[PDB]
């Protein structure tokens, strides 16, 4: 009450891809599942944080022990010439920014943790295995792993070669079950499940998210006041009858319609008023028939969008939110 | 007494290449220089040894301050299925011995210490700084900077491309003004004096011995009985009037002459009797005349490398080193 049944489908909704589907079930059986996400703390958060947020909300309201790593070390090895202060400002703006985007979705926080890289990240006990690792994987394979996650330069670094590893570290030293991302990461994903076991440590769950197309094609930013959100909505790319790419479609299906499993377009009478679609793949049928307009369609996500951001702009609408956001981004 | 002219003498004697003459002078005309050597804690070591230990009995003598790394972070992650416990064991015996032939040179001890790499080299400060180091070095520098230090096997370890990283961030966390080791370092060496300033970091001094053709062509173990070293002695090749490619001559130019700046052959009466050498250019010059036979040299150096290893054997013949030696290498 959630079944193991219950927790599986709303865990898994909505992703691309599960790895691991045996252990998962397996686990379902018995406990709640542990599971993390990463972000690093580089780049102002945009809307499009909704898309992970969305599933960490389903792994929340499953009953998941959910961990969010915030990997400042990765944003520290882009600019050492960014101070460590710069960086950890950067840090708390993004815990509270998560922070609040989960509360405006309205879940439960009380399994839910926040870790920074270097809470961890530089013990005695990690490096060793960082050490282990690196006398057993190639640097091919390490390459491979990382080839669409980290931006293929002129010369490569040696950093980018350590990523995969570190990552594959995070899920032992972060004591999960499992870890959620995008699809783009299945390599670094395999790569961990491949390597972990040489260290005598178990493989984890991977859960999959697909790419979405971005809702704009100057994103909008989560504290975008209602008139600029309204602007850059009516700026985005909509084809009349496309549903295969349509990132106003894919926010509805990865994040508005979830909420609820719900969503409410708002049409003129003269159209047939008002529908209230219970499957997405209603509202998919009625888009591919043209009989919700794509500025209809952007309407209805303008509103829901708008609602979901009024409690974040409320909450860093205080002094000491207001200062954090102008230090964080100067 | 001595000058700064006689302690740079001692130092660089028997060197092949001096980087950075310019602040080794500026350093000896103020104080005493501070200098390391490392060595990692893996296979029996072996009369070859002295090679290295000559110099640094040269820097003690000169009134350096002078660390030796036993790199046992190296040892670990040649073998992850050997245990701590056996490197840590190869750690004292490499220990032992070392001191064991610095005593028998006769040499003052006062300004030696012994620093495992382990001590320091999974602390939080000397890894960050390995990731400083990563995300400005390139994956092909560090290739090449390895290249004749880290064996090139046929999918290559990331292990390799951190070694010269490592090596590096050793001379800053030894606090030395100065690194020695062979030539065959050079391209880890230069990438030393390349990479630290990126750190903030000053270059290093330093100073390469040449590569010295071994006595034997079964080496000469160092704890071997009077008769084996003979037998093996016996064995090694020397070609009469050959000066250029002579082990048992560079273990004299090596080791032997740098004693006391003297060298004695035992030569018999017929052929003019014992010779004493001040200067090897002299028993070089005998050589190539072959006025010095093969035979009469190999017996010159057998009978002072005896002299060197007794009291390191009698030394090791205690029950607590006896028992070391059979568990270090079982
Ligand atoms: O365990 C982690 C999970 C997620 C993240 C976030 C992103 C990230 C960024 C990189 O530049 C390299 C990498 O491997 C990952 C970092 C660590
Ligand atoms: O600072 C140091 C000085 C010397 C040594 C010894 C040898 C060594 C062995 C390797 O396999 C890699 C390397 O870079 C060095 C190790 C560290
Ligand atoms: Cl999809
Ligand atoms: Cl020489």
């Amino acid at each position: 009450a959630p079944s193991p049944e219950e927790k599986l489908h709303l865990i898994t909704r909505n992703l691309q891809e599960v790895l691991g589907e045996e252990k998962l079930k397996e686990i379902l059986k018995e406990r709640e599942l542990k599971i993390y996400w990463g972000t690093a703390t580089t780049g102002k958060p945009h809307v499009a944080y909704f898309v992970p947020m969305s599933k960490i909300a389903d792994f929340l309201k499953a009953g998941c022990e959910v961990t969010i790593l915030f990997a400042d070390l990765h944003a520290y090895l882009d600019n050492m010439k960014a101070p460590w202060e710069l960086l950890e400002l950067r840090v708390s703006y993004y815990e509270n920014v998560i922070k609040a985007m989960l509360e405006s979705i309205g879940v439960p926080l009380e399994k839910l943790k926040f870790i920074k890289g270097t809470d961890y990240q530089l013990s005695k006990e990690y490096t060793l295995d960082v050490y282990r690792l690196s006398s057993v994987v190639t640097q091919h394979d390490s390459k491979k792993a990382g080839a669409e996650v980290v931006k293929q330069v002129e010369h490569p670094l040696l950093s980018g070669l350590l990523y995969p590893g570190l990552q594959a570290l995070d899920e032992e030293y972060l004591k999960v079950d499992a870890q959620f991302g995008g699809i783009d990461q299945r390599k670094i994903f395999t790569f961990a499940e491949k390597y972990l076991p040489a260290l005598g440590y178990s493989k984890r769950v991977h859960l999959m998210n697909p790419m979405v197309p971005g809702l704009t094609g100057s994103k909008i930013d989560l504290l975008d006041r209602k008139e600029d959100v309204k602007k850059k909505l009516k700026k985005a790319f909509c084809e009349p009858g496309n549903v295969e790419n349509n990132g106003v479609l894919s926010f509805i299906k990865h994040v508005l319609f979830p909420l609820k499993s719900e969503f409410v377009i708002l049409r003129d009478e003269k159209w047939g008023g008002n529908k209230t679609y219970t499957a997405y793949v209603d509202l998919e049928k009625d888009f591919a028939a043209e009989v919700v307009h794509p500025g209809d369609l952007k309407n209805s996500v303008e509103v829901a969008l708008n609602k979901l951001l009024d409690p974040i702009r409320e909450k860093f609408n205080t002094p000491a939110l207001k200062k954090l956001a102008s230090a964080a981004y100067p």
